[PDB]
């Protein structure tokens, strides 16, 4: 049951994150995500392979009430904010709330703060969402889909938290 659901706000980066670590590839045009997809691949750690399920969701508000079912079943959640977007941040609250209304303790939570390359328009420190992270109990990671930084971690590090 290594099944990760992608959540955050429109334009966050979920998909790219998702297409950068699948692909190894990132297309800086905007294509909304209309449905929700999911894909698989398996990856190496730890002296051994897991196999990964994916679902990206779709971020633009009239499809919020088709995410409950995918978040219900699964075992991590990697929550994804834009550290140049303020109401992306804020929105994240929402987001694992409604992740632990649904799971509970049953549940690994990983806060992202995606697209550090864009450093001369962030408007959240690094600082605050580690503190933020800390504070709700969750995990987390800043990542940047353009460049690739963090991106490997970002699944290493859930996959490892699932194998403990
Ligand atoms: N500069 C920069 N741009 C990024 C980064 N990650 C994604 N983007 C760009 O941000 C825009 C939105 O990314 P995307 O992956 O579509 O967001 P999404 O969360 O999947 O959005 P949705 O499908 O719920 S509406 C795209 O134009 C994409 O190329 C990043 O790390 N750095
Ligand atoms: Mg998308």
């Amino acid at each position: 049951k290594f099944k990760l659901v992608f959540l955050g706000e429109q334009s966050v980066g979920k998909t790219s994150l998702i297409t950068r670590f699948m692909y190894d590839s990132f297309d800086n045009t905007y294509q909304a995500t209309i449905g929700i997809d999911f894909l698989s691949k398996t990856m190496y750690l730890e002296d051994r392979t897991v196999r990964l399920q994916l679902w990206d969701t779709a971020g633009q508000e009239r499809f919020r009430s088709l995410i409950p079912s995918y978040i219900r079943d699964s075992t991590v959640a990697v929550v994804v904010y834009d550290i140049t977007n303020l109401n992306s941040f804020q929105q994240t609250s929402k987001w694992i709330d409604d992740v632990r209304t649904e799971r509970g303790s049953d549940v690994i939570i990983m806060l992202v703060g995606n697209k550090t390359d864009l450093a001369d328009k962030r408007q959240i420190t690094i600082e605050e969402g580690e503190q933020r992270a800390k504070e709700l109990s969750v995990m987390f990671i800043e990542t940047s889909a353009k460049t690739g930084y963090n991106v490997k971690q970002l699944f290493r590090r859930v996959a490892s938290a699932l194998l403990e």
